[PDB]
């Protein structure tokens, strides 16, 4: 449960890390 | 505690889901 | 530390809100 | 395995500080 969490913790931050560099901005766009 | 944290983890993956796919960008393009 | 973790959790939740409803966008508008 | 945590969540409070502050609007808007 530590490890799940450690990776989510991970997967949260390569998701912003993606938003960073939108959905519909790159529609707009 | 642990549930409560492994919660919150999930909360901010779904948020994180409907930001990827913004309040002010859906406005300005009436969406 | 424990509480440190949860609390910085419910920061980053809070600042996703935010964001969600940014200030290069709000300015250009 | 703590340390590494409280780790990741300074990352990810930091990397919310620059969003907050977007690489895609950035370069529509020459900044």
């Amino acid at each position: 449960r530590m490890k799940q969490i450690e990776d989510k913790l991970e997967e949260i931050l390569s998701k912003l890390y993606h938003i960073e560099n939108x959905a519909r901005i790159k529609k707009l766009l």
